[PDB]
Protein backbone atom coordinates (compact mmCIF):
# COMPACT_ATOMS: atom_id res chain seq x y z
CA UNK A 1 0.00 0.00 0.00
CA UNK A 2 1.31 3.74 -1.21
CA UNK A 3 1.63 6.45 1.77
CA UNK A 4 2.65 9.95 0.94
CA UNK A 5 5.94 10.29 2.63
CA UNK A 6 5.72 14.06 3.22
CA UNK A 7 4.60 12.89 7.23
CA UNK A 8 7.39 10.55 7.73
CA UNK A 9 10.30 13.47 7.18
CA UNK A 10 11.67 13.71 10.91
CA UNK A 11 13.34 10.59 9.86
CA UNK A 12 15.94 13.91 7.59
CA UNK A 13 16.67 15.38 11.63
CA UNK A 14 17.11 11.52 13.71
CA UNK A 15 18.70 9.47 10.68
CA UNK A 16 22.93 9.92 10.87
CA UNK A 17 25.25 8.06 8.69
CA UNK A 18 25.92 7.16 5.79
CA UNK A 19 24.48 3.11 6.25
CA UNK A 20 21.06 4.32 5.11
CA UNK A 21 22.77 4.44 1.44
CA UNK A 22 22.59 0.55 1.51
CA UNK A 23 18.94 0.38 1.22
CA UNK A 24 18.89 3.48 -1.36
CA UNK A 25 21.55 1.53 -3.72
CA UNK A 26 19.48 -1.86 -3.72
CA UNK A 27 16.17 -0.18 -4.00
CA UNK A 28 17.60 1.69 -7.23
CA UNK A 29 19.50 -1.70 -8.55
CA UNK A 30 16.16 -3.57 -8.31
CA UNK A 31 13.98 -1.01 -9.02
CA UNK A 32 11.54 -1.84 -6.23
CA UNK A 33 10.96 -1.59 -2.00
CA UNK A 34 9.54 -3.88 -0.07
CA UNK A 35 6.48 -2.89 2.46
CA UNK A 36 7.17 -1.95 5.37
CA UNK A 37 4.95 -3.40 8.33
CA UNK A 38 5.73 -0.63 10.36
CA UNK A 39 7.61 2.80 8.48
CA UNK A 40 7.95 4.43 12.03
CA UNK A 41 10.39 1.60 13.23
CA UNK A 42 12.47 1.29 10.25
CA UNK A 43 13.75 4.81 9.83
CA UNK A 44 16.98 4.22 7.36
CA UNK A 45 14.69 2.67 5.04
CA UNK A 46 12.52 5.73 4.90
CA UNK A 47 15.32 8.13 4.89
CA UNK A 48 16.36 5.68 1.68
CA UNK A 49 13.64 6.39 -0.18
CA UNK A 50 13.45 10.14 0.45
CA UNK A 51 17.09 10.67 -0.76
CA UNK A 52 16.70 8.59 -4.02
CA UNK A 53 13.29 11.20 -4.72
CA UNK A 54 10.42 8.64 -3.81
CA UNK A 55 7.19 10.53 -2.64
CA UNK A 56 5.66 7.67 -1.43
CA UNK A 57 6.56 5.34 1.11
CA UNK A 58 5.64 1.33 0.57
CA UNK A 59 3.67 0.22 3.41
CA UNK A 60 2.21 -2.78 5.07
CA UNK A 61 3.17 -6.27 4.44
CA UNK A 62 4.55 -8.37 2.15
CA UNK A 63 3.70 -6.13 -0.50
CA UNK A 64 6.39 -4.32 -2.48
CA UNK A 65 6.24 -1.71 -4.83
CA UNK A 66 8.13 -0.22 -7.76
CA UNK A 67 10.07 3.40 -8.56
CA UNK A 68 7.21 3.78 -9.96
CA UNK A 69 4.69 3.37 -7.60
CA UNK A 70 6.98 5.05 -4.97
CA UNK A 71 6.97 8.40 -7.47
CA UNK A 72 10.58 8.50 -8.28
CA UNK A 73 9.17 9.22 -11.89
CA UNK A 74 6.27 11.38 -11.08
CA UNK A 75 6.27 14.33 -13.15
CA UNK A 76 6.20 17.56 -11.04
CA UNK A 77 6.86 20.62 -13.44
CA UNK A 78 3.04 22.05 -14.22
CA UNK A 79 3.21 21.90 -18.07
CA UNK A 80 2.06 26.02 -18.37
CA UNK A 81 5.09 26.57 -16.14
CA UNK A 82 2.78 29.02 -13.95
CA UNK A 83 3.83 29.11 -9.82
CA UNK A 84 2.15 30.16 -6.99
CA UNK A 85 5.27 31.06 -5.14
CA UNK A 86 9.44 31.54 -5.85
CA UNK A 87 10.23 28.65 -3.70
CA UNK A 88 7.69 26.22 -5.35
CA UNK A 89 9.10 27.30 -8.48
CA UNK A 90 12.40 25.97 -7.21
CA UNK A 91 10.72 22.65 -5.97
CA UNK A 92 8.18 22.00 -8.65
CA UNK A 93 10.25 23.92 -11.65
CA UNK A 94 12.59 21.03 -12.34
CA UNK A 95 14.28 18.81 -14.01
CA UNK A 96 16.50 21.71 -15.16
CA UNK A 97 17.14 21.13 -18.89
CA UNK A 98 19.07 18.16 -20.22
CA UNK A 99 19.89 19.24 -24.16
CA UNK A 100 21.91 17.54 -26.09
CA UNK A 101 25.25 19.82 -27.52
CA UNK A 102 26.15 19.88 -31.56
CA UNK A 103 29.75 19.29 -30.53
CA UNK A 104 30.71 16.03 -31.41
CA UNK A 105 33.16 13.94 -29.43
CA UNK A 106 35.91 11.20 -30.50
CA UNK A 107 35.06 7.94 -30.36
CA UNK A 108 31.24 7.98 -30.62
CA UNK A 109 30.70 9.84 -26.85
CA UNK A 110 28.07 12.26 -27.21
CA UNK A 111 27.37 15.13 -25.25
CA UNK A 112 24.40 16.15 -23.20
CA UNK A 113 24.62 19.18 -20.83
CA UNK A 114 22.46 19.38 -17.65
CA UNK A 115 21.63 23.29 -16.98
CA UNK A 116 22.40 23.76 -13.26
CA UNK A 117 21.80 28.01 -14.42
CA UNK A 118 18.48 27.32 -14.64
CA UNK A 119 17.43 27.73 -10.77
CA UNK A 120 16.06 30.46 -9.84
CA UNK A 121 17.97 32.49 -7.08
CA UNK A 122 21.74 32.09 -7.94
CA UNK A 123 21.45 30.46 -11.30
CA UNK A 124 23.62 27.84 -10.15
CA UNK A 125 23.49 24.33 -8.96
CA UNK A 126 23.84 25.86 -5.56
CA UNK A 127 20.05 26.16 -4.91
CA UNK A 128 19.45 23.03 -4.34
CA UNK A 129 21.34 22.39 -1.61
CA UNK A 130 20.79 25.63 -0.03
CA UNK A 131 17.18 25.13 -0.06
CA UNK A 132 17.40 21.38 1.56
CA UNK A 133 19.77 22.87 4.02
CA UNK A 134 17.55 25.76 5.15
CA UNK A 135 14.31 23.50 4.94
CA UNK A 136 16.41 20.77 7.56
CA UNK A 137 17.34 24.06 9.94
CA UNK A 138 13.55 25.31 9.94
CA UNK A 139 12.11 22.79 12.66
CA UNK A 140 15.25 22.72 15.31
CA UNK A 141 16.45 26.68 14.74
CA UNK A 142 14.69 30.02 15.75
CA UNK A 143 13.17 32.42 13.02
CA UNK A 144 15.51 36.06 12.79
CA UNK A 145 18.72 33.11 13.73
CA UNK A 146 21.79 33.85 11.69
CA UNK A 147 22.89 31.38 9.31
CA UNK A 148 26.38 31.61 7.60
CA UNK A 149 29.20 29.92 5.68
CA UNK A 150 31.98 30.56 3.36
CA UNK A 151 31.32 30.27 -0.48
CA UNK A 152 33.21 30.60 -3.33
CA UNK A 153 29.99 32.82 -4.86
CA UNK A 154 27.14 30.65 -5.80
CA UNK A 155 26.24 29.13 -2.70
CA UNK A 156 26.29 32.21 -0.92
CA UNK A 157 23.90 33.40 -3.01
CA UNK A 158 21.94 30.41 -3.32
CA UNK A 159 22.25 30.51 0.88
CA UNK A 160 20.92 34.52 1.35
CA UNK A 161 17.80 34.09 -0.93
CA UNK A 162 16.39 31.25 0.71
CA UNK A 163 18.01 32.00 4.22
CA UNK A 164 15.62 34.98 3.68
CA UNK A 165 12.36 33.20 2.15
CA UNK A 166 12.53 31.32 5.11
CA UNK A 167 12.49 33.85 7.74
CA UNK A 168 16.84 33.75 8.92
CA UNK A 169 19.71 36.06 8.44
CA UNK A 170 22.31 34.97 6.20
CA UNK A 171 26.11 35.65 6.41
CA UNK A 172 28.52 34.33 3.74
CA UNK A 173 32.42 34.87 3.43
CA UNK A 174 34.25 34.83 0.64
CA UNK A 175 37.67 34.81 -0.30
CA UNK A 176 39.17 38.35 -2.35
CA UNK A 177 39.65 36.46 -5.58
CA UNK A 178 35.92 35.21 -5.87
CA UNK A 179 33.48 36.34 -8.14
CA UNK A 180 32.10 39.94 -8.03
CA UNK A 181 28.30 38.50 -8.16
CA UNK A 182 29.52 36.62 -4.80
CA UNK A 183 30.23 39.70 -2.99
CA UNK A 184 27.30 41.78 -4.19
CA UNK A 185 24.27 39.92 -5.01
CA UNK A 186 24.35 38.70 -1.16
CA UNK A 187 23.58 42.37 0.19
CA UNK A 188 20.89 43.00 -2.57
CA UNK A 189 19.38 39.82 -0.81
CA UNK A 190 19.76 41.33 2.85
CA UNK A 191 22.98 39.20 3.88
CA UNK A 192 25.71 40.58 5.25
CA UNK A 193 28.90 40.06 3.25
CA UNK A 194 32.84 39.57 4.63
CA UNK A 195 35.84 39.32 2.11
CA UNK A 196 39.39 37.99 2.99
CA UNK A 197 41.47 39.49 0.90
CA UNK A 198 44.10 37.58 1.99
CA UNK A 199 42.31 33.87 1.86
CA UNK A 200 43.86 31.94 -1.20
CA UNK A 201 40.58 29.60 -1.32
CA UNK A 202 37.15 28.68 0.12
CA UNK A 203 37.98 26.48 2.57
CA UNK A 204 40.90 28.35 4.25
CA UNK A 205 37.95 30.60 5.68
CA UNK A 206 36.38 27.61 7.28
CA UNK A 207 38.48 27.93 10.74
CA UNK A 208 37.68 31.77 10.97
CA UNK A 209 34.06 31.06 9.89
CA UNK A 210 33.49 28.09 13.32
CA UNK A 211 35.71 30.49 15.56
CA UNK A 212 33.24 33.11 14.74
CA UNK A 213 30.04 31.16 15.10
CA UNK A 214 31.57 30.16 18.52
CA UNK A 215 31.73 33.73 19.66
CA UNK A 216 28.82 34.89 18.23
CA UNK A 217 26.66 31.81 18.22
CA UNK A 218 25.40 31.89 14.28
CA UNK A 219 24.42 28.77 12.57
CA UNK A 220 27.31 27.53 10.04
CA UNK A 221 25.72 25.58 7.80
CA UNK A 222 29.00 24.61 6.49
CA UNK A 223 28.18 23.09 3.01
CA UNK A 224 31.16 21.28 2.74
CA UNK A 225 30.20 18.80 5.72
CA UNK A 226 26.21 18.73 6.07
CA UNK A 227 25.34 15.94 4.18
CA UNK A 228 21.58 17.83 3.18
CA UNK A 229 23.89 19.07 0.34
CA UNK A 230 25.00 15.05 -0.96
CA UNK A 231 21.05 14.63 -0.14
CA UNK A 232 19.58 17.18 -2.12
CA UNK A 233 21.41 16.06 -4.83
CA UNK A 234 20.40 12.94 -4.94
CA UNK A 235 16.69 13.16 -4.70
CA UNK A 236 17.44 16.43 -6.95
CA UNK A 237 20.05 16.25 -9.97
CA UNK A 238 20.69 12.59 -9.80
CA UNK A 239 17.53 11.43 -9.76
CA UNK A 240 16.90 13.79 -12.69
CA UNK A 241 19.60 12.24 -14.56
CA UNK A 242 18.66 9.49 -14.14
CA UNK A 243 14.58 9.61 -15.07
CA UNK A 244 15.80 12.31 -17.83
CA UNK A 245 18.41 9.33 -19.55
CA UNK A 246 15.29 7.17 -19.32
CA UNK A 247 12.70 8.93 -20.91
CA UNK A 248 14.89 10.54 -23.52
CA UNK A 249 15.98 6.97 -24.65
CA UNK A 250 19.86 7.78 -23.99
CA UNK A 251 21.92 5.15 -24.43
CA UNK A 252 23.68 6.74 -20.89
CA UNK A 253 27.02 5.27 -20.17
CA UNK A 254 28.84 8.33 -18.09
CA UNK A 255 28.32 11.21 -16.20
CA UNK A 256 30.92 13.90 -16.25
CA UNK A 257 31.31 17.16 -13.81
CA UNK A 258 33.33 19.25 -11.92
CA UNK A 259 34.23 19.22 -7.51
CA UNK A 260 34.03 22.27 -5.25
CA UNK A 261 31.99 21.04 -1.78
CA UNK A 262 31.89 17.45 -3.87
CA UNK A 263 27.75 17.11 -3.30
CA UNK A 264 26.50 16.75 -6.99
CA UNK A 265 29.19 14.63 -8.85
CA UNK A 266 28.69 12.11 -5.91
CA UNK A 267 25.47 12.06 -5.97
CA UNK A 268 25.71 11.83 -9.55
CA UNK A 269 28.01 9.04 -9.34
CA UNK A 270 26.47 7.02 -6.23
CA UNK A 271 22.52 7.36 -7.89
CA UNK A 272 23.53 6.32 -11.28
CA UNK A 273 26.04 3.50 -10.53
CA UNK A 274 23.45 1.77 -7.88
CA UNK A 275 21.40 1.53 -11.14
CA UNK A 276 24.32 0.56 -13.26
CA UNK A 277 27.94 -0.03 -11.90
CA UNK A 278 29.53 0.20 -15.31
CA UNK A 279 28.27 4.12 -15.83
CA UNK A 280 31.43 6.06 -15.90
CA UNK A 281 31.96 9.76 -13.35
CA UNK A 282 34.02 11.61 -15.65
CA UNK A 283 35.51 14.17 -13.10
CA UNK A 284 37.59 17.55 -13.38
CA UNK A 285 41.08 18.15 -11.57
CA UNK A 286 42.14 21.86 -11.94
CA UNK A 287 45.45 21.89 -13.00
CA UNK A 288 48.13 22.87 -10.28
CA UNK A 289 48.36 26.41 -10.27
CA UNK A 290 44.94 27.15 -11.91
CA UNK A 291 42.14 28.56 -10.19
CA UNK A 292 39.05 27.36 -11.82
CA UNK A 293 36.16 29.29 -9.86
CA UNK A 294 34.23 27.40 -7.39
CA UNK A 295 36.06 24.22 -8.12
CA UNK A 296 39.35 22.28 -6.41
CA UNK A 297 41.38 19.37 -6.68
CA UNK A 298 40.19 15.87 -4.40
CA UNK A 299 43.32 16.38 -2.62
CA UNK A 300 42.37 19.17 -0.53
CA UNK A 301 39.91 17.18 1.15
CA UNK A 302 36.34 16.43 0.22
CA UNK A 303 33.93 14.08 1.93
CA UNK A 304 31.18 12.49 0.19
CA UNK A 305 33.57 11.17 -3.40
CA UNK A 306 36.02 10.01 -0.69
CA UNK A 307 33.82 8.45 1.98
CA UNK A 308 31.30 7.05 -0.32
CA UNK A 309 31.69 3.79 -2.62
CA UNK A 310 31.96 5.66 -5.82
CA UNK A 311 34.06 4.55 -9.36
CA UNK A 312 35.68 7.72 -10.99
CA UNK A 313 38.32 8.89 -13.45
CA UNK A 314 40.17 12.11 -13.16
CA UNK A 315 41.10 14.31 -15.74
CA UNK A 316 43.49 17.36 -15.30
CA UNK A 317 42.10 20.37 -16.95
CA UNK A 318 43.73 23.94 -17.18
CA UNK A 319 41.96 27.31 -16.59
CA UNK A 320 42.75 28.26 -20.35
CA UNK A 321 41.32 24.44 -21.32
CA UNK A 322 38.58 24.93 -19.78
CA UNK A 323 37.88 28.45 -21.16
CA UNK A 324 38.58 26.81 -24.36
CA UNK A 325 35.88 24.74 -24.27
CA UNK A 326 33.57 27.78 -22.90
CA UNK A 327 34.38 28.94 -26.36
CA UNK A 328 33.39 25.73 -28.27
CA UNK A 329 30.25 25.34 -26.65
CA UNK A 330 29.07 28.87 -27.24
CA UNK A 331 30.15 28.70 -31.10
CA UNK A 332 28.69 25.67 -31.49
CA UNK A 333 25.25 25.75 -29.15
CA UNK A 334 24.95 29.28 -28.35
CA UNK A 335 24.74 28.31 -24.61
CA UNK A 336 27.12 30.57 -22.54
CA UNK A 337 28.67 27.98 -20.12
CA UNK A 338 30.68 29.13 -16.75
CA UNK A 339 34.12 28.26 -16.13
CA UNK A 340 34.08 24.59 -14.12
CA UNK A 341 31.11 23.50 -16.95
CA UNK A 342 33.80 24.48 -19.44
CA UNK A 343 36.45 22.37 -17.75
CA UNK A 344 33.54 19.39 -17.27
CA UNK A 345 33.25 18.97 -21.18
CA UNK A 346 36.67 19.31 -21.38
CA UNK A 347 37.30 16.75 -19.22
CA UNK A 348 34.96 14.39 -21.24
CA UNK A 349 36.74 15.60 -24.20
CA UNK A 350 39.93 14.29 -22.76
CA UNK A 351 39.28 10.73 -21.59
CA UNK A 352 36.68 10.82 -25.18
CA UNK A 353 40.25 11.01 -27.21
CA UNK A 354 42.24 8.82 -25.28
CA UNK A 355 39.85 5.45 -26.22
CA UNK A 356 38.83 5.33 -22.30
CA UNK A 357 35.38 5.43 -22.64
CA UNK A 358 32.33 3.32 -24.45
CA UNK A 359 30.34 5.23 -27.50
CA UNK A 360 26.87 6.67 -25.97
CA UNK A 361 25.24 8.99 -24.43
CA UNK A 362 27.40 11.05 -21.39
CA UNK A 363 25.45 13.64 -19.52
CA UNK A 364 27.91 17.08 -18.55
CA UNK A 365 26.49 19.04 -15.56
CA UNK A 366 26.80 22.53 -16.20
CA UNK A 367 26.71 24.26 -12.60
CA UNK A 368 26.17 27.89 -14.04
CA UNK A 369 26.04 30.66 -16.50
CA UNK A 370 29.15 32.24 -18.54
CA UNK A 371 27.49 35.80 -18.12
CA UNK A 372 28.80 35.63 -14.87
CA UNK A 373 32.32 35.66 -15.89
CA UNK A 374 32.93 38.30 -18.10
CA UNK A 375 36.66 38.69 -17.42
CA UNK A 376 37.60 35.14 -17.53
CA UNK A 377 35.72 35.64 -21.01
CA UNK A 378 37.72 38.39 -21.84
CA UNK A 379 41.18 37.24 -21.52
CA UNK A 380 39.66 33.42 -23.18
CA UNK A 381 39.45 35.72 -26.56
CA UNK A 382 43.10 37.50 -25.76
C1 LIG B 1 29.60 24.60 -6.27
C2 LIG B 1 30.07 24.81 -7.68
C3 LIG B 1 30.65 23.72 -8.31
C4 LIG B 1 30.81 22.34 -7.67
O1 LIG B 1 29.57 21.70 -7.00
P1 LIG B 1 30.12 21.02 -5.70
O2 LIG B 1 28.74 20.35 -5.60
O3 LIG B 1 29.87 21.81 -4.36
O4 LIG B 1 30.90 19.62 -5.83
C5 LIG B 1 31.13 23.95 -9.59
N1 LIG B 1 31.07 25.13 -10.22
C6 LIG B 1 30.50 26.20 -9.58
C7 LIG B 1 30.36 27.55 -10.27
C8 LIG B 1 29.98 26.06 -8.30
O5 LIG B 1 29.44 27.16 -7.65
Amino acid sequence: ALADISGYLDVLDSVRGFSYLENAREVLRSGEARCLGNPRSEPEYVKALYVIGASRIPVGDGCSHTLEELGVFDISVPGEMVFPSPLDFFERGKPTPLVRSRLQLPNGVRVWLKLEWYNPFSLSVKDRPAVEIISRLSRRVEKGSLVADATSSNFGVALSAVARLYGYRARVYLPGAAEEFGKLLPRLLGAQVIVDPEAPSTVHLLPRVMKDSKNEGFVHVNQFYNDANFEAHMRGTAREIFVQSRRGGLALRGVAGSLGTSGHMSAAAFYLQSVDPSIRAVLVQPAQGDSIPGIRRVETGMLWINMLDISYTLAEVTLEEAMEAVVEVARSDGLVIGPSGGAAVKALAKKAAEGDLEPGDYVVVVPDTGFKYLSLVQNALE
